């Protein structure tokens, strides 16, 4: 069939495996995916470069950035389809009520979940960057360039 | 991207409005659609199918399947590399990440993607669509004709 | 009966989780139908109610062959009643309560909270324990108590 | 006035996620009190609430300093009513609840479940979305509108 | 201070690897750990032989059977201490309702739960059961005379 | 059994009933028993400490210590090999299994236990409590004594 785009929105502050799983998956499904981040502990410019640095090895995914609504975003590059990760019970709801409005605000555009594997289901960006103030060891969690940021942030 | 197909399992005893909406929102989004029906509940196997088939003619691109075995088998050897699952509570989705997990271990090349339920059907399963039949309430809110026109005769 | 609210429920006995309910519902409207359909027959079940509610004079207790919407409509009965207690609780009344508003949208479904400490009273958990012959009195009234004592000593 | 509803909240801005609770609960009691406590004001959010119901007759909007029991003691209301849309709103309201009973047994909270058209509406999603310039009129009254388009062009 | 004897209940239809887990992790915290089963697929003596056999290697667990109230098993052998895991929010719903009847019924015995391990958490005897009638490989899920148990079962 | 160490670790702002239910069941089960407190909210840290202080008093074995660190550090340190943590309500589950995961990847020596809140205590939380005694409401159910004098003077 046609031509396919899938995106795949965040802050990603920073960028985790659990985020990574969820982009691995995904481009074996679309023909191109669209990491994408609106307009927090890093900035914009560093977060758009780890991730980058972060999916470099996956070579149908573009990293971009936007001011606008997502729904928006899609329809401007052509995507009919937002992915996005499930791991527990809040992010259920939560996810619930973002789609039943991005539904309203574009009914074009259909959001597709997938469940988080069984050794990432616990991991955000802020439990990792609680791990990183106190300075524990966070390479399970992150990519290594990741980890070298963060470290070098909680110094 | 090559030929893709995917693969919506259930009961469908019998199909109803919250399936097909699950079904017409995932026609345009692959090659195929195949709809997998297990192997007593109120309809057997042959009319769950029958009500099926009626209720998807109207696409271009769904098939219906039997079977039997294990899904992630079926999903191999049809070539499906996906299983999609309609959400409509909490209580799916604890339910769902079970068997997703171990889905996973059985074959890590299918992947099972969700979608939400709609507003509008959330509600709907087959067991409370066969209850307000049982009590002959309207229910073509709820089903497709042909399947509404089977429960008045299940229930009288 | 300007207003009149409905209680529906199995009460496979009653038990103080549902008397919770039915007495915070009193004193809101003029009458209170408490409406039935295991371990207790029917008949059973409307007697066990019927004793334990008639410290109360605005309850009434009856049975319907029926959809419950069609009970309210015919007493004219425009508001249910529903407890909750869990989490488990308020998604399955929710479907209910969806399905309700379909086929009847002049009825409503109004829900309270459990009491605290009733807050894990079933009538299942309490027939298991009581067929342990566990004490059984801070979980159904006096005459249910003595029914359950006689079903499993 | 027999019996008052009192119907809380912050209402920044009032949507029509609560209207339908409000004009849901109207046939059901003798009156209804909106009670008030962000993006708009306290005076701002009473006016948009006075318009969002005043083809309501028997709906009234006041804003209090003190404990909501309190305010249903003074004014004679017995009845809270609260609207569940998921499962965080139901722990959230079953905490405030319990607290509640304890301040004050004679006053009981009754929720509705939101109706399924309106479940996924919050003040703050309709406030981003306006941000955004999205069209809004399926989300809110249009009083609400025309004063969220202000606020946001 | 004084001894201490836990006591582990289920069905254990048959004893899983999420079932050892919570009882693994108990032995080091508590003089005795008694394995208890009330009085489904195995009967009662295949299932006390199963778990047997698979808590062979934890020399502080005793298996036995009861019938009669958990409590009132506490209580004929000491024990203040009831363990149970929990895995998800249906676990935890109902296992709150348990305890509060428990703490009706015995007061001083305490339920303390532990956390299901990250790789356990979508297993139980249920799902396992259902996988083996299908005969799909179960060697992650269960030890190794219980995996000889279910193939011969599910021949 | 070798001597053992549970730690009850919390912001406790103010310690309320709601803790000390947690507290005084975990007494009996361990030889000791140190309430960790992290490191504004309303109560300074030293202020927080002395109110645990007053309202554990009357036990034998609870002390009442800060930390700084990670709390499974604080654990390795102090030879505790167990946390407890109270459960109330389905959010509380998911939020403490996030952590406890976290947890066993930082030090997989450390158990957390956790036990249910009891019935009449499961609504306590310090903010709802601080909410309440800010409208001058009875609070005398909620907290202890000491803890009771403390609220009315900070709300006048
Ligand atoms: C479905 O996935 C998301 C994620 C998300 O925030 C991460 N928000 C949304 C919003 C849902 C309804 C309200 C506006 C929606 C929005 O579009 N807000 C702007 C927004 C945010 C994130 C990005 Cl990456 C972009 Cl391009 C643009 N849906
Ligand atoms: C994700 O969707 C479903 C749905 C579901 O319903 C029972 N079960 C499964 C199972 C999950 C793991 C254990 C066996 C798995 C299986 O394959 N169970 C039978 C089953 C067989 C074959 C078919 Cl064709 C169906 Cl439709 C259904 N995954
Ligand atoms: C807390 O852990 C369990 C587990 C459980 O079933 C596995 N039931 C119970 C029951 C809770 C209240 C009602 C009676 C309680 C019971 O005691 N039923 C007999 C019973 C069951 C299991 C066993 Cl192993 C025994 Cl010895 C004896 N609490
Ligand atoms: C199970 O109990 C808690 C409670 C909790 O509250 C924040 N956080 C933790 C954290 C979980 C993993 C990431 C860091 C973990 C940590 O150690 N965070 C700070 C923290 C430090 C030191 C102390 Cl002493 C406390 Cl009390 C609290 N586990
Ligand atoms: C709100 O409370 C209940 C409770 C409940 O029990 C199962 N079912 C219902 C119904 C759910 C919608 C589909 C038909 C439903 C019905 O009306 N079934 C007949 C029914 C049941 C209970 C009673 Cl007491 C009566 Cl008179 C008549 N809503
Ligand atoms: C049932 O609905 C609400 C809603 C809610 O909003 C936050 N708080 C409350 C309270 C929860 C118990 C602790 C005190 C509580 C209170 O009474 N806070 C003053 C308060 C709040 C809202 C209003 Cl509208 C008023 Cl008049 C006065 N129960
Ligand atoms: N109110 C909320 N309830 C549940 N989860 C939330 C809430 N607000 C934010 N989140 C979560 O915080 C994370 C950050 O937001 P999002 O923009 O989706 O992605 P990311 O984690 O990539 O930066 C997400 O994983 C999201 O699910
Ligand atoms: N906690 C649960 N345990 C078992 N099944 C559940 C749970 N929550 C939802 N379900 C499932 O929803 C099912 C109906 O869906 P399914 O059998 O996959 O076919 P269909 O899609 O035709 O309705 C019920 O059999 C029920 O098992
Ligand atoms: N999926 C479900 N979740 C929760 N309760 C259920 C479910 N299915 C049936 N029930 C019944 O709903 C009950 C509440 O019962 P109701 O229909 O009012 O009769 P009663 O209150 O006498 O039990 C529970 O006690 C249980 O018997
Ligand atoms: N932990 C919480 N869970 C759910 N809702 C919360 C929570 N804390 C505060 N709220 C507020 O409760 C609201 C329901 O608000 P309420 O107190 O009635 O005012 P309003 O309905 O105007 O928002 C949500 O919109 C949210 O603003
Ligand atoms: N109504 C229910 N809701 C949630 N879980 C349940 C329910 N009934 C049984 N279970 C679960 O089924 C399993 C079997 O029961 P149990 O006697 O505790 O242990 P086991 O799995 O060792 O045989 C448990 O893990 C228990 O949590
Ligand atoms: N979803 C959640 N996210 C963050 N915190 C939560 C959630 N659910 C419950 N809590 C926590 O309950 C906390 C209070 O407990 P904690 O800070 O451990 O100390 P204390 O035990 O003294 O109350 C709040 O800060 C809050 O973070």
């Amino acid at each position: 069939m046609e031509h396919t785009i899938a995106v795949i929105p965040g802050s990603f502050d920073p960028i985790t495996y659990g985020h990574l799983d969820i982009i691995e998956r995904s481009t074996d499904r679309f023909d191109e995916i669209h990491v994408c981040v609106l307009k927090g502990t890093f900035s914009l410019e560093e977060r758009m470069d780890l991730i980058e640095q972060s999916v470099k090895h996956l070579p149908n995914v573009k990293v971009h950035q936007f001011s606008g609504l997502l729904v928006d975003y899609c329809e401007q590059v052509g995507a009919k389809t937002i992915i996005r990760g499930l791991r527990a019970v809040s992010d259920f709801e939560y996810e619930l009520r973002l789609t039943s409005m991005n539904k309203k605000l574009n009914n074009e555009i259909e959001t597709l979940y997938m469940m988080s594997s069984t050794n990432y289901s616990f991991i955000s960006s802020s439990i990792v960057k609680e791990v990183a103030a106190y300075r524990a060891d966070i390479s399970e969690f992150v990519p290594p360039y990741v980890e070298k940021a963060l470290k070098k942030k909680f110094k």
